[PDB]
């Protein structure tokens, strides 16, 4: 039948072209099954090309399937099943069009997602990056130990160890790549039917992944001092979630008091657990770092998750797992597990944190956040003035503002969004399922210029003001 | 009760030392509960410390709850329950202590789980990722994207849809960081009661992630041209997770015959799926890259799932899934995910691939491969003569050999481990377990100086005793 060729230079090569063409004709039933296509000799003098060239697009369909051949004499169409010829779906519905990819400027963010990224040390990071590939080249093997590199993993233990108080071995820690994963690996080491419990309100998303999991979840109610042993000890669960340093994101720090509280219960009965969440511990503005109530486990019942995720790059997403011994043993009965985190990146944190960089630079940074966290709680204590409640120990990269209106919450997201604000709700953390109404205000990713407007913009937000035409 | 200082300090500073120590001693239980703490003037002048060295270390300890506060003053020490003193576990099991310093060398490594390191244009990646950081290093905290950055979502997009032939939109892909975790989110957003089914034999790691979810897997045993449509139809499934472009680990591509079959059942009845699992179809020797199978679905019920751990390093781990238009709906119906790859890293991918160096790099280490399978085939026809069964497409980093011998496959491991040969076997691939003895072959990582020998360590464990 009829082939045309392209003869331009950045066309498809022409052994291409051919079985491309031929391709179609077979799917469209032009060439019917088990028909006899001509010899390559016959049809590259048809096409006026080289013979190698319908050689080598016959050879592709036939590893593909088009063509098949016989011993003797000529190469057949393959008999393909015609298709279904059921209901055709549109193609891309409007509504997942959502992302309308724009602009993020100038938009301004009280997220507590997320991290400065105008102080970051990224001429040092690259200078840790070079020594560890000169250096481990190359790249060590090939890939990764499942749990992680050894030497990075000996690192982090020694820094969380002079900075918390974590005593564990490097063979007990388990990376990374955020703590969704690392949670998801420890629900399986977990017994299948135990009982978590998490905080209210809490990290709606440990939440959601618990549910997902199949696993039942308990909702433990907040007192003055944090997670309430009392509801513990009612509801009877079996292994608990809490952030005792600084919690999220009500924002009380759990004194020393109701931890030796719960250390107490996790020893009281076998098979019980607690999750700590460290996320932010190593930033705290009135005091130095609290020791996370790991430290003072002496039963090995406490499993302390820490992560690089606010005091890092934003986007570099590096968590760690320290798992006691017994979950340890149940981990390497697997095998089967793959490490998450890129073995390039590792190796430089190994070196940002044995260089003394990591430790120099958490300094720098807790001392901005300290000066950005307020002016923040003065320019919305100016413009609110007593109108503005705000909730939450002088620590981390978060605080909850309490507002007197009669918009509701999602009245004040709508309006934000509207004005190039980005703001999160204070219900979304409600596990269980006022009006306050809350809003939980970030402070990592907002710059110092665009506090005063962020204030004004938040304003409006609340209490719903019109633009002026 | 007295308190050493170090007034030269770094060691620790003043402050430092002071509520350390007053810790120990309410620890200890020897500041009895609700007793005195003498005034923030009063312990200065006691310690010849400041005053504010003092308050300080009370503040440390009226945080953290070791200390009280009256309104009208003093402080005193907050009333703590006693540990319970019950059981204590041992420290560091030394059969747990596994983490030894074991030594790859030297070592012959018939792997399939790798990609050769040294043939990385690392230079060139790390120029890639310097520009991609100048380019975005004010704008690092606004490009967190739950589905990853959607400028290299784009990229990967576009570069899929000329080499792979997949047609899609950058709103339906999702990155990444490995086929393990997209597969977790995947099973999270298929019905919950979805039956799966797998190859058999297949990627035994997609088979325990399925079982540890809870969710019901069948096997489908391959024939000539791979999932056997029969089998299907019988054990009727809703997903099917498969690898048309080189079958892992049989190493046989599904004929265009078979992918219309399995296409049509899928559009056979609602909610039907079809995961993808392409990992190596860039490295074909013979032919082109063949087309995905999505690439050929009309209804929108094929899960493409691609990934750079076998195209550039193994230690990098990037990977990608996109999905049909049901499916982003369910994703977008959550709103809680987090992106599993690194801001910098994406960029870094995205500036490797429009650059040029990724297809420059494919097309470099494709050859390489190509010139390596045929030698050590060439040295497996040298060695063993005709008692050897090489199986596979001539395509991908690994192919299977049968042997005809009488010994077991796992002597054979033996043997192999005992002359210092990495060698993996079939029967490990066995998802639900079942002569001939067979090997996997993995020549990613070999080297061609050791290709001779390698062959020479095989036969050896073989036959030889
Ligand atoms: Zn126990
Ligand atoms: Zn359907």
């Amino acid at each position: 039948i009829t082939i045309t060729l392209d003869r331009s230079e950045q066309a498809d090569y022409i052994y291409q072209q051919i079985y491309q063409k031929l391709k179609k004709e077979i799917l469209s039933r032009n060439l019917l099954p088990h028909s006899k296509v001509p010899s390559k000799r016959e049809l590259a003098e048809n096409l006026k090309v080289s013979v190698n060239s319908v050689n080598s697009a016959y050879q592709q369909l036939l590893a593909e399937g088009y063509l098949y051949a016989i011993e003797r004499k000529g190469f057949f169409v393959e008999e393909l099943d015609m298709f279904s010829a059921e209901e055709h779906p549109p193609f891309a519905l409007p509504d997942d069009l959502k992302e309308i990819h724009i602009d993020q400027s100038d938009w301004i963010s009280f997220s507590h997602m997320s991290s400065d990224t105008d102080h970051f040390p990224i001429k040092s990071w690259f200078r840790c990056e070079q020594k560890a590939a000169s250096r481990s080249y190359r790249t060590l093997g090939d890939m990764s130990h499942p749990q992680g590199i050894y030497e990075v993993r000996a690192a982090i233990t020694r820094l969380i160890s002079l900075t918390r108080g974590v005593k564990c071995r490097p063979e007990q820690m388990i990376i990374g790549a955020g703590t969704q994963v690392l949670m998801q690996l420890l629900t399986e080491l977990l017994p299948k039917e135990a009982v978590y419990a998490m905080e209210e309100p809490g990290y709606r998303r440990m939440y959601q992944l618990l549910k997902n999991a199949g696993k039942q979840v308990k909702t433990i109610m907040l007192d003055e001092k944090g997670m309430s042993i009392a509801e513990i000890t009612r509801q009877q669960p079996d292994v608990l979630v809490t952030t005792p340093s600084h919690q999220f994101p009500s924002g009380t720090i759990m004194p020393v008091s109701r931890r030796i509280q719960l250390l107490n219960w996790a020893a009281e009965e076998p098979r019980r657990y607690i999750i700590e969440d460290d996320y932010d511990s190593e930033f705290t503005y009135d005091v130095d770092s609290i020791p996370a109530l790991q430290s003072l486990d002496r039963f090995q019942n406490v499993i302390y998750m820490g992560t690089f995720s606010k005091s890092l790059l934003p986007g570099l997403r590096i968590s760690y797992m320290v798992l006691p011994p017994e979950l340890l043993r149940a981990y390497k009965q697997r095998g089967y597990d793959l490490q998450t985190c890129s073995s390039l990146t590792q190796l430089t944190l190994q070196e940002f944190i044995e260089s003394g960089e990591y430790q120099k630079h958490i300094k720098k940074m807790k001392q901005h956040y300290k000066e950005k966290r307020e002016r923040l709680i003065t320019a919305l204590e100016a413009e609110f003035s007593g109108e503005v409640t705000v909730k939450g120990a002088n620590a981390g990269l978060h605080f909850v503002t309490e507002f007197d209106t009669r918009r509701t919450e999602q009245d004040i997201l709508s309006h934000a969004a509207g004005l190039q604000l980005e703001i999160f709700g204070m219900s979304r953390f409600n596990l269980k399922e006022t009006g306050r109404p809350a809003l939980i205000i970030g402070f990592a990713r907002l710059k110092e210029e665009d506090i005063q407007e962020g204030v004004q913009r938040l304003f409006k937000a609340v209490y719903g003001h019109k633009k002026i035409p």
